[PDB]
């Protein structure tokens, strides 16, 4: 028979998941009600794709989208200049948050982007996407603009998740936070959140950032605050060593949130969380 | 940190085991060896695996058993024709109702065998080699202090569950054990002393549970590994691998005291070990304490 996890999943899908997120750009603009929207593309040596991603979002600039920023992580290729020519604002880690020395990894970039943006809603889109669709941003912000109580929207793709998602993230969530197994692509890089939420949570480093944000949001607000939207079809993207490193950090970040100690020992082959940005810039009682 | 891993690889890992069958037979020193093949609906491959081991029966190997887990194909008759004794779960341990999964089968075989050394070999192997059992027992017979030998396969120039799930989780929770190349492998040998005294995890958790319990109780130097030869990674459906991963997680969490919800994947998940076989077969166990 059904479990409590099953029952919650079914109703969460009914209320908080959209297979056909067909809101129009015009209706979303009309719903902003004074809120502004920032779009952030984290980038490190993505010269072949960053411009193409920017180009798909640029038509929204000045209407639905208020700012379009490429947060560069120290690229040595032509990422920055291609993002400039394509119509984005390029901001380095150092300019985004001058008072803190950078550390490596994606989570650092997304955290710093909170200091460099002003939008009430922040949308993250990976800069390595080959086939970005222009409706990604509208779909991601729909539930934030139209659905009471939602603070985090995860974009998922139908396929014509991957290995880390299905072997590592979802099974560990089943063990530790089973309600969150309803989220189809918990590691996805296309997602949006409110400034209120994102400024208030720590940011995990590196490959842990997505899972960390998902679990921190759940632990504070539960499923009601999390939604997901189908962004369309896309094929699964990596070398096993990259995936194993990803997994190891997903494990470390989940463990840090779920009361499991971690040796700190990285993968044998043959760094810390950043505090909430509201400690530097700018309820759901259990009683 | 890698100092410990380096010394263990130098002393407890063999990429090219030299041992001959005759040398191993001469080292038995009165110990006996049982070989157990768990099998559920493996009619296509079980006979071929048995045939590679049968020439050792009466010499290096004292018992050769297929522990059938409820097959409805021709697994049993084909294993018998190849020279194995076929034992059902019920015959192995008649007064205890069977539960599903591989760990149950390996645990029950302890009550149906007499060896001082028990060797487990999967019955679904497509390309078995007759030197598997010799290589697995070498460190038990010729080294001192080894109680568990893990057979690994060199890969042409482990799988996704091994590299994305088992090894990273061991790095987090039992960091020395990342030195074991293929912790989830189904070809391994253990002493009766060890195997009779530890709980057995259910289903797909049995291998990692035995590895972790051996490590904790007897130490790193009680574990060895041997290269069984080059074997290509087996391609399994992602849903099967995900179910395996979920049970590996459950078993490791049990061994660490992490609350696991028991919730499976939208898949079977048990958190309940079988107790040490010496609790149910105390007189058998005492007879084999030697
Ligand atoms: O330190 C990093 C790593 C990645 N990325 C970006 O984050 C996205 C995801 O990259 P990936 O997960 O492949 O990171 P990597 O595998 O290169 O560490 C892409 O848009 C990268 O350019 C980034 O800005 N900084
Ligand atoms: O409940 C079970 C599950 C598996 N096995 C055996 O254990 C090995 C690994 O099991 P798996 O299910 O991965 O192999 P498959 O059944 O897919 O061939 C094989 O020799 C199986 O026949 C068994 O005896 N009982």
């Amino acid at each position: 028979d059904l479990t409590a996890t099953d029952l919650a999943r079914h109703r969460w899908l009914t209320d908080n998941s959209w297979t056909r997120p067909t809101w129009t750009v015009a209706e979303l603009e009309a719903a902003k009600a004074g809120r502004t929207i920032s779009v952030v593309l984290p980038a490190l040596n993505e010269e072949e794709t960053v411009g193409g991603v920017v180009e798909t979002i640029r038509p929204l600039l000045g209407g639905l989208v208020d700012e379009l920023i490429v947060l560069d992580s120290g690229s040595t290729d032509d990422t920055e200049i291609r993002a400039m020519a394509a119509g984005a604002r390029v901001i380095s880690r150092e300019v985004a948050l001058p008072e803190v020395a950078p550390q490596p990894g994606k989570g650092e970039v997304l955290w710093r982007s909170l200091a460099a943006t002003t939008g009430d809603i922040i949308v993250f889109i990976d800069s390595d996407l080959i086939d970005p669709d222009p409706m990604f941003v509208p779909k991601l912000v729909g539930p934030l603009l139209l659905s009471e109580g939602v603070h985090l929207v995860k974009g998922f793709y139908r396929r014509p998740g991957g290995r880390v998602t299905e072997l590592v993230a979802r099974p560990l969530l089943a063990a530790l936070r089973p309600e969150l197994t309803c989220v189809l692509q918990p590691l996805g890089g296309e997602y949006a959140g409110t400034r209120e939420l994102l400024m208030s949570v720590p940011f995990a480093p590196g490959y842990g950032v997505e899972i960390g944000l998902l679990v921190d949001t759940y632990d504070r607000l539960g499923l009601d605050a999390i939604a997901q939207v189908n962004l369309g079809v896309r094929a699964h993207r990596r070398p096993l060593t990259d995936l194993a490193a990803m997994s190891r950090q997903v494990i470390a970040t989940l463990f840090s949130r779920c009361g499991v100690p971690d040796s700190g020992v990285g993968l044998t082959q043959f760094l810390v969380d950043r505090p909430p940005m509201n400690t530097l810039r700018g309820h759901h009682h259990h009683h």
